[PDB]
Order: structure tokens, then C-alpha cells, then sequence
């Protein structure tokens, strides 16, 4: 990767991370990944909005979004016509993969300026009818869930990721109260960031006006739901009697959205930009589908490598908690101590819009690093189907 | 371009193109997807489905096709578990943007063999139920279809693409009359290719389980041609004084097509024989319901990046969204008609979205052999103000 | 007794074609099926006028979609003055033969002069329902109910389809798959024999579609799907390889509508109208839900005792073939047999539009009666849930 | 004929539309009114019922039969002969003329008649996934609307007839809304002062998760009024020059309400306790949009085929469908409103359309035992043209 032109980050942003049905629930997805755009190119000292190229941005749940979720993301941010937009679905991992493809195409000289990160509104995520066109002559017919069908169900052995968590699970080793005790510790993590101010530069607040006074969602809205008493007795979601994955100690649905600014050097030159951070390489790997949990143990050795960076030099990592038995495993596999992985929480307390989640843990991982005076920082994430996107950045 | 590692294609498939509600409709789009790939793949000598690294695949309405439609694709050809797979939106353009990103990807060395192309089942496409989940009190409610919604309605305007024709039309100064003509020349050549025999190498003939089997070899759409009903028929999105109608634009189709790239290193390593090599592309947009014109813009930027002169081309494919797509283009390029879709276009052809990209690829590569010629240049506008376009050289 | 009550006299009755289910009259609504039954009742009546007509009742099972009061719609389609009163009966596969009966008691508490009862049903045209849409369903797949099954074919105590309780009926009363296709058999060999001799010609009222020459439907549409090999080889619908009940020995699903007109004796005279016969009693009986296929072995007896009419005078008996099985267990519990019951064939053969039907056995029992040269007529058709409704007449 | 009387009634609670009795299905509220009628009988057994009329609208969804499912869940015998009524808004009372009918004639010697409806699980249809739609949005249709709402022919809902109404016999936005205000604290006064808890069954909705036990004892709309709010709303269905509006038109509503009837030698053999005697009853009809005028027909027929006068009534119960159709047929037939509605009427106390005929009459003799008097008129107009009216004599 260093023999490969530079590539600079100089912004980033994400909005509030909304429950499902919650805070965010009237706003589409592009009106969500606008926001986020929109507010990581205001922090961009000397760079305009029409000085952006080209856009990736990832979404998964595309359906009623309408043409092109990516290029109406980039329309609503006020970015010019003339930008080239491309929607991104690698499952939960489109958002770090649509980075990934913005610093590609600065690599091979096509943009100097590039906007990527992802967005997913589950809320507005609609019902299926499929055999309408053809019809159906007599019998009860299902509305199909997109939620469940494009966002959380592997297509090849028709099962829930949950019941896959359970198969990480008991591949691993790890017990229902192993998986409480990391869910409690991340959402103790996440509320003392919050309350620390800790969020306040990345998050951008969504005001919704009234139709009635305006309202302003400031903070993610899932960290304060912890109850650890109730956390600790609930039933298992996927496997009665048995099951160690609940609904507390996984991620939830969510609403939300993040973005990347990224340059050139010659770009960041000529502008005079402050970068904030250095894309120093990237990895994707994939497994067998129902072992999608433990992909990001392949993907950051790969991304690591690119980087030309061994595993100990990293100050902060992100492994994206689409379960806490997720966490559990890849750093079990790895080696990775958890005082080194999401130090502000992950998306078990915060949420995980599955289209954003890639983008938003490198907004974090940002964060995490200037908090904690880091300079090297690794963002992994696992996807649906067997994938795991990993990046590794610099902070300048 | 030129100073980035060289990709080449080393094969190419299709899928036969089916009418909406045809001769593919029982097959879903990854199977369509995995049914291309699988046969581009089986093409190349020397070449194994497990050395294939990563694919991008396009896809436009995704709703009910389930996760990640290329991995479905990547998986259902007998891609191994390891290979990296996206899934790609850009409208009508995501097949083509997908070889792009692959290309890339073989550029900036994370990748030596790449499976690109696209895959749509407008067939498919469901119907949406938008406010299930938080309820609507009282009232009609309306059930979305997916194909309006999500490929062929402009987001800004909420106005169909045919309508986006009618301004092309009106902008680019081209009546009923030159529009129902260019349609007619179109299907003529899609059928003289056929009956000579020309898409055959193209088209991998899809099997249907069987009532005994059927095989589904022929695209669907070029036998329709009615000169007569053609002409007469009514204007079919501004009544009275539009230009647009059903039989000169493009159908609503299924289909799939795949690429096979390779790096430079891999292609020595193996001994393979490359059918092309890509020369350079490019991405343009403009005002959304100018798409119809963005290749004006998409083609000189790929030759330019291509190195290549627009007079050196031997023949373009000019996607045919609407015939007065293709008439508006080769005017503001300045391209004659005698270049332009050899072997006929998707008004004849048909026009799966997310395919159509790679399917007009495929079909150049067939054009640029059967023409003896040497380079080509593909072109295709879509919804949202964009186009890409690609030049390849025939080896 | 019924002597210290106003004599009710039938003189006119009609009824449309039986179409299969999405078949000839899929593109006509119940009320125009329902208008036209009327229509052409009230045209047979010599000094009768279509505003003489005071009170309409019209069965119909399946409402959704038909939009406010169906007997209304029925009734002002047909050209009867807006001062009409009009009301729907739902007795699911009873409601056109209770229409009839709520008709005669309007005239015998003197309320009316002049009255159209009978039932129609367009099981083509019976919607689906979104059961949930109101409150909202905010996570999972949901379903589409077909409204033939929920409101028509299921009972609502066990939530059993009929079919499984025609199933019970023939393990509780010893009738096999052979006894049930053989007399599927002889119900459409009657049928066809009764089409052949041009038997069914008075009491059908063609019906004209337009589209530039018009469509004519003059024909039953199910007679003439008689296949004795077929019928016998078929698989079973309800209980897959043990059961006797059967698609081709069950009532299909059917579009049609039938209407009788009935007069009080004093307009009878008074217009110096020709009377085709006399309502002499009824009878209404329920019994457990799942049994209602031997409901009128209750209902026909009690019909009978109100008539004052033994069950050895009837001529001719029209027990409405909801299956085979309902058939054949009447007839051995009542002790009738099969050459005095349904003698121009039943609803296996003939079509069971369930709104109707209890109108239409009414009109096919008048023509009988005619063509066989008798004169007493009972008239017995079960329902789901357990009821059943039944009628004696006599040809005049 | 013989005699028909009246031994006992009772209604559910009124309940707002998707509020206190939402969870209820229309069978479950039905059901709960047979119950509480038939306990007030004593010397009667459940058992001793031998047929049910009961009036519903929408049935969509309810289920086969839904007066045999709200007989057999009042725990009346199998052997009960159970008939579904719809005459729109008409159907609680034309239930009950039905089943006085069916005692005179000597079918039966105890019949239940009633109605009841549940707007809130009204559902919505899909009219055509049989026969299936191959390209275009489609519409969800409400039941409400559709079976409940809209007039067959004019294709309007019942709010438009009901500007019609106001158009044609000359009343203002004010007018109708002081009387929504009138019966709105007239029904208010009736409640705090414990005129309603008698004909009123309240219903125990039983939470069991760990969630508290509800009890539903009230009317849920008649607290609902806010004269500042109501005064200054815009109208509901003819913008700036409409008078009609939400708060002074009937709402939607959930609820139920039955009768006991009896024979003249039943009352004797039994020695029961009579509560009124029913004198006689009119069905009308005419044009259907002018069904609010209807009742200025059915009332006077009711009256002539009872052999009562006008003048004789002690109080009427003139069904508000909306203010201005209690405030026209009061104009046709010359009745003070000093005699109408006295304990309120459905603008305030709600109107679950299947039930409200059956509805009134059950508050019709409260208002007769608690205003001390022998006469009363129930009157009720119904979407199509038709009104029903019943006349009845408290003993
Ligand atoms: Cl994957
Ligand atoms: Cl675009
Ligand atoms: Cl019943
Ligand atoms: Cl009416
Ligand atoms: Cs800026
Ligand atoms: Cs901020
Ligand atoms: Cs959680
Ligand atoms: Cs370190
Ligand atoms: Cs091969
Ligand atoms: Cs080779
Ligand atoms: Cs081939
Ligand atoms: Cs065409
Ligand atoms: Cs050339
Ligand atoms: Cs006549
Ligand atoms: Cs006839
Ligand atoms: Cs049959
Ligand atoms: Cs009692
Ligand atoms: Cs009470
Ligand atoms: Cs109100």
C-alpha cells in the first residue's frame, strides 16, 4: 500500500443513532446521509461542498428509497449535479466497503475528492408483496419483512444472524452470562463517553421541525435504555431454555447515519487542507456464511498487512458488536485485550444501522484516537453471508 | 491509465434477455447473476472458479432478492465461501460500474482475477407496503410497485423516465417520426444478428426444469418488431403531441452478464489468452432528468482517460434506454449511426437494468470480432443524472 | 299454526348462471349478479310492476369490498323504486333461503305486499384483507387473509375449514371415497342430463357481457367439467392419503345469484296475478358447529311439521350438496332415498355461490316440481357453524 | 298478532375509535351484551333463547356468521338459530324488528336481536391479487370507507350528504355545533349523575404479563369535548364554507348492545317481569344521499303502525349520525328538542355503526325510566336511503 498515491482523511461526521421506530424514525435514509455529508464538509477548513467528485455510499434495506439512495444522499447535501454517486450493499459491512472503494478511486487518479460512508433507515425499511404481478388465486399470502429478508436473514440456509450468533456461541465457547457481562461493560463505555462529551465533535444533531415545537436529537438514543437486572433475566432471543444471545446483549435496529471526506495529496496540497487522518490500507475477507461472526478475524490480519502494520502497534481497534458474542470471539482469535477495543462503546449501547455501521466505527475510531492521544487505530466489521471489511488509519 | 497495472477480460457471458413476465420470470436475479458468471468462467483455459478473489455485481431493485445479491450470485456459480463480494447500485449504469470498481481493484493490487457484471429480474420486483410497521389510523393506503419506484421514477421530479425521453425529445430537437425510425433500425439489426447466428458465443442458453425441459436461447424482445403497429401506435406518456412510446423505448426485461478480469502478473503466471484489454472509462453526471445526455459527457471523458481519439473507435454501444437516447448522443458527439449498436440495441434487445452495463460489454466484444474491428467504446446513461462508460481494445 | 297467518304465494322465481371460481362471470359484481336475478324475476310476472315491489332481502356471505347494504345495491341496480327497504342476511350457506323466509314473515305480519328475497355471491371477487394496518405490525412477516376462507369456508370455533368437517362427517356416518364419488358422479350426470333436456332454460336468465357484438353466459359452467377418471384418482384435499372427501366431490367455489318474488294473497288478487306456488312452512336448526353437515336432518323435519306435511307426500327434495357426504348422511338419517333428491343435479355439479345457493335450490326445486309433474317441494341447505334452513312449497 | 316484549337490555361502553375497547373484537363485544342482558332476566335461562338477529356493517375478517359467533359466546345453546343483519346504520334495530317478527309469526318464544361492530379491527382489502396487477401501484382499500362510509352510487362519504343536509334545510357551522355542545353536556351530566350504569355492561380487560387489570366503565367520548376547540376547527369535508366538522359529526367506535324479547304466553308461563311492550315499527327509504332525511319517513310509519300519535311521546331518540340530521328531522317532524336525546346522543356518546340502532333504544328506556314516562320513539337513518323506527311502551 505505500507504493499506492496517499489518501487523507480530513473530515468526518455521523447524525444521532436513532432506535428503531425512535427519535429519527420521519427521516428517510438519504435525508439522514445527507445530514451526515453535509456536516463532515462544513469541518473541511478550505474545502467546498462543490469541490466533492465522487460519492459511495453504502445502504442495505434499498427498498421504496428510491433511484439510487447514494446519488440522492449527495442531491439532498447540497453536492453538485455533476457528482458521481454509487449505492454500495455489502450487508452491515457497506459502509467501511464504500470507503474503501472512495479511496480506491483517489488511488488510481479518477477523483481528488471523494465523500463515502454509508446510511440505513430500518425504521422505514417497508413489507413485501411478491406475488402480486402474477397474482394469487386462493389462499392466505405472507407481506414479506425487508428488515428480515435483505438485512438479518442469510440467504442460503433462510436462518436469522442470530441464530448464527448462537453457532458462534457454542463454537467458542462463550456463556450467556460471558456475553452479559461484555454488553454491560460496552453500555457502561458508551454512557460515560456521552457523558464525558465524548461524542459531541462527531455526532451532528438533527433538529426536526414542527408541523408543534421543533425538536433536536442531540445524543444516541440506546446507551441509557441499560438495565442490568433486566439485562441479566431476560429470555434468550433465538433458542429457548439453552440460547445465550438476547436482545440486550445484541445490537439493536436502528436509524442512522456517517461520512468520510477523503483526498488526494496533491489535493490536500493545493487547498492547504488540515487532514485529520491517513488511510494506510484495507482488507476483505470472507467464510463460510453461517461463520460471518468470526470473519473479522481474517479481514484485520489482511488490512494489517496492507498496511504494512503489525497487530501490536495498533493503539485502538473497532470490532463492530453486531452481537457481544461477536466482539467476544474476534478478540479471542486475534489476541486483542478488550482495554484496546471500542474504548467509547460499540453497537451493542449504541446502535447499528446496518448500511451505516461501517462508517460510523471509523467516525468513532477518529475519536477514540484523539481522546486517547492513539495513532494508529483498526476498524473491522462482520456482514451477513460470511464477509468482514477491515481499514486501518493514522492519525496526523 | 496507462501507468496503473493493465486489466484484461478474459471472458464474457450472458444470460438470453427475457420479456417482463416471460421466458425468465420463474428464475430469480442471482440466479440469472450466477448463471453468467458461471459461464464466462467455464471459458477460460487455464482458469479455475476457485482462483476467483472478488466480484462486484450490479443490482438495482434488491427488495425480496435477500442478502448481498452478489454473494448470492458469487455462491450460486460455485465461487468459493472466500471470495469478496459487493453488490452495486448506480440505476441503469451498475453493471458497468461494477467492471469499473472491479478493474480498480485489480489496480490497486488487491485483487488478481475479478468476476464484474450485473443482474436484474424485473420480473421479481415486488410490490411495497410502506407504512406496515408504525400504521396509517384511516384512509386508502397504496401498495408501491418496486419497479417505478426504486428503477424508473426520477426522485426529484417523481416523474417517469419516459418523460425524462419527452425532455430529451423536446431538448435535442427529435420528432415521433425519427424516433419510431432509429426503432425500426434497431430491431433490423438485433434480428439480422440472431438469424446470422451472431449472438450465440454471447448467450449462454439457460435450462428450465420441467411438462419436459424447456431451454430458453434467443432473446425474447427482437422477434416483436411490427413496422406497422410501430407507427401507429399511441404516444405512450404525453397524449396527443408525445413522441415516446412503448415500442420506441426500451422493455422492461430479466437478465444477467459477467466479465472475467485479470491482472497482468496472473494472466503470465497462468498462460491465459485474453479476449480484451480494458483501456480506460469514465463516470459523468448531470441535472437528473438530463440523464439521457449524460453519456455526452461520460464518452469523451473515457476516451480521454482511454488515451484514444473518439474518430479511432470502431463502433460503440450507445445503450438504448429510448431510441431518442441514442439519437440525441451520437448528435451531440457527433457519431454516425453507421457506428452505433452494430448488432441492435435495448429497445430490440431489452434493458435489465442492473445487467445492462455488462450486457452491452458483452455484446461490443461480439460486434468489434464480428467487424473486424479493434476498439470500442461502451456508453450507458441512468436514472439520477449519471452515466459511465468504458473503452476496451480487442486482442 | 300457519292458518292463522296470511297466506305468502310465489310467482315468479329466476336466477343467473353458476360461473367457476375467476371463470364466465369473475368480471360481474354480487350486486350485478344480484340485480339481474331480480330483474328478470319481476319481468315473468304478468300485472305485476317492478315499483309494486316494497321490501327486498338478499342473502350474501363474503361483503367485503361490495360496498354499503348489497341487498340496496342489488335492489337499485334492478330498477326497484328508491323507496324500497332493503336489507342483507348473512346465514353463510343459508342466507338466500332465510332471505326468503324474513321475506314471508314480512308479508304475514302485514308490513309489505310485495316482496324480492333470494342471495348472491361473487366468490371471484371476494378480496384479501390487511387485518393489521391501523395499529401497525412494527416487526415481522405479516399475512394477507383470503376472505373466502376466513369469512366463508372456515369455522370460527375450531378455525377448521368446512372440507375437514365434511371429513368428520364421513367418519361419523361410514360413507367412503367411493360412496362420495359415486354420487358426485350421478349429481352431474343428472346435471348434464337436466342441461341436455334444456330443463334449466325457464329458470335462467342468460346473462349479456359487453364486448362490438356482446358475450352471452347461458350455461352452468361446472356440469359440463365431469371427468370419471380423474374424479376418481384425484388425491384428497383435506386429509392427504386417507381422506374420502374430495375437490371434484366437494361444492366448488361460484359466482351467481337467484331471486324470488312473493306476494300476500290479497295482491295476489287484487293484480289478479298467476301464483307458481305456495310457501307452506319452514324450519330453522342448529346443532355443534363442526356437525352442520347433518343439520337439516333437523331442519327438514321441523320445516315439514310447520308445513303440516308428511315427509312421504314431497315430491321432490333439493338438499344442498355443500359435498357429497352432507348429501348422503341426510339422506340415510332421514331416511329419503336418492331418486326423490336433487333430480336435476346439486351444488357438486352445479356451482355453490354460498350467498344463493339457498335462493337457487329454490328456483331448481319450482323447476323440478314442473318438469317431474309434483306438487309438494322441501327445500334444506346447511351452513357453517351449525345451523341449517329449510322450506316446504307447493306447486300450484 | 301476539305481543312482543321487551324483559331486559344492555350495552358495552362506547369506545373511541382504537381506544378502550380496540382489543375487542366485534363477536367479543356482541357476546359481552347478550351476557349482561340475558343476567338481568331472572326466571330466564340462557338456554331458553331460541334465535339471535344481531346487526353488524363491516364484517370483513369477523369470522363465519358473526351473530352465531356472538350467540355461541354468550354461552347461548348450539341449538340457536343465529342471522348477521346489515342494513348499514340501521342494522341494531332492523335486528330487532326482525326478531319481533319471528316471535309474532310463532317461530320463536325468546329471541336475542341486537347489534354490535368493531370499527377499530375494521381491516383493509387488496381487491385484486386473484386475478394480480403486472405493473402500477395499487391501492389498499379501507374497509370503513368502502362498507361502512361511502355511498354506493354517489361515491361520496357520509360527511358530503352531510352538508347536503345543511344545504337543504338551512343549518349553520353554529347551529350544529351548539348542539353537538347541547348533547355533548347533556350526555356529561348523564354520566356523573349515574344515568347510563344501569344499561351498561362494563367490560374487565385482564392484564396478566404482571400488567394492571382495566376495567372500561364509561362512554369514552363524551369527556373528549373542549367548546374553545371545538368552535375554531376547520371543517372536515368542504374546506372554508363547510359546516360540518369532527367534533360536532358522530365518531368512529367500537360497541355492542341487545335486547331480550318474549312471546305474550312466554311472559306468562315464565312469570317474568316485563320492561316495555313493542308497539310497532316503520321501515323508509329514499334517494340515498338524502338518507339524513329519511327518519322524517320511518318515524311517522313507525307511529301510524303502532296507532300513536306524535304528540304523544315522551321522548325521542333521533339517531345524531351528525348534528344536522338531528337538527333537520326535528324541523320535518315539528319535535322540541327539550324531548330528544335527553341523556345525549352518538355526536358525544359515540356511533359503532352496527350497534347504534339496537344502541339508542337500550338508552331510550333509561331515558323513559329515569324522565318517568310511557312513550318512546327510536329513529335511525342508514347509509343508502333507509331510516327504521320502533315505538315502544315502558311498563
Ligand atoms: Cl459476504
Ligand atoms: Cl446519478
Ligand atoms: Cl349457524
Ligand atoms: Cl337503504
Ligand atoms: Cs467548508
Ligand atoms: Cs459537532
Ligand atoms: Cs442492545
Ligand atoms: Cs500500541
Ligand atoms: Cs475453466
Ligand atoms: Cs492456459
Ligand atoms: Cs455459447
Ligand atoms: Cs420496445
Ligand atoms: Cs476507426
Ligand atoms: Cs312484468
Ligand atoms: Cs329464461
Ligand atoms: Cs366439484
Ligand atoms: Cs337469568
Ligand atoms: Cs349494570
Ligand atoms: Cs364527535
Amino acid at each position: 500500500m505505500s507504493s499506492l498515491p496517499a489518501v487523507y482523511i480530513v473530515s468526518s461526521a455521523r447524525t444521532p443513532v436513532g432506535s428503531f421506530l425512535g427519535s429519527l424514525s420521519s427521516l428517510t435514509a438519504p435525508q439522514l446521509g445527507a445530514h451526515a455529508i453535509k456536516a463532515a464538509l462544513a469541518k473541511v477548513d478550505g474545502l467546498k461542498p462543490s469541490d466533492v467528485q465522487e460519492v459511495f455510499f453504502g445502504n442495505v434495506i434499498s427498498a421504496n428509497v428510491g433511484q439510487n439512495p447514494a446519488r440522492q444522499c449527495a442531491l439532498g447535501a447540497g453536492l453538485e449535479e455533476s457528482t458521481i454517486c454509487t449505492t454500495v450493499n455489502k450487508v452491515c459491512a457497506s459502509g467501511l466497503k464504500a470507503i474503501i472503494l472512495g479511496a480506491q478511486t483517489i488511488m488510481t487518479g479518477n477523483a481528488d475528492v471523494v465523500v463515502a460512508g454509508g446510511t440505513e433507515s430500518m425504521s422505514n425499511a417497508p413489507h413485501y408483496l411478491p406475488n402480486l404481478r402474477t397474482g394469487a388465486k386462493y389462499g392466505h399470502q405472507s407481506l414479506v419483512d425487508g428488515i428480515m429478508k435483505d438485512g438479518l436473514t442469510d440467504a442460503g440456509k433462510q436462518e436469522l444472524m442470530g441464530l448464527q450468533a448462537e453457532e458462534c456461541a457454542q463454537d467458542h465457547g462463550f456463556s450467556r452470562e460471558q456475553q452479559d457481562e461484555y454488553a454491560i461493560r460496552t453500555y457502561e463505555k458508551a454512557q460515560a463517553a456521552q457523558k464525558a462529551g465524548l461524542f459531541d465533535e462527531e455526532i451532528a444533531p438533527i433538529q426536526l421541525p414542527g408541523f408543534k415545537p421543533d425538536v433536536t436529537v442531540t445524543q444516541d438514543e440506546e446507551p441509557k435504555n441499560l438495565n442490568p437486572e433486566k439485562l441479566r433475566a431476560i429470555k434468550p432471543a433465538f433458542i429457548p431454555g439453552s440460547g445465550t444471545v438476547t436482545a440486550p446483549n445484541s445490537s439493536p435496529l436502528n436509524d442512522g447515519a456517517a461520512a468520510v471526506v477523503l483526498v488526494s495529496e496533491a489535493k490536500l496540497k493545493e487547498l492547504n487542507l488540515k487532514p485529520v487522518a491517513k488511510i494506510l490500507g484495507w482488507g476483505d475477507a470472507a467464510q463460510q456464511p453461517s461463520k460471518f461472526t468470526t470473519a473479522p478475524a481474517l479481514a484485520i490480519p489482511k488490512a494489517l498487512k496492507h498496511a504494512g502494520v503489525g497487530q501490536d502497534a495498533i493503539d485502538a481497534f473497532e470490532i463492530n458488536e453486531a452481537f457481544s458474542v461477536v466482539a467476544l470471539a474476534n478478540m479471542k482469535l486475534l489476541g486483542i485485550p478488550e482495554e484496546k477495543v471500542n474504548l467509547h462503546g460499540g453497537a451493542v449501547a449504541i446502535g447499528h444501522p446496518i448500511g451505516a455501521s461501517g462508517a460510523r466505527i471509523l467516525t468513532t475510531l477518529l475519536g477514540v484516537l484523539k481522546a486517547k492521544k492513539g495513532k494508529l487505530g483498526c476498524a473491522g466489521i462482520c456482514n451477513g453471508g460470511g464477509g468482514a471489511s477491515a481499514l486501518v488509519v493514522e492519525l496526523l
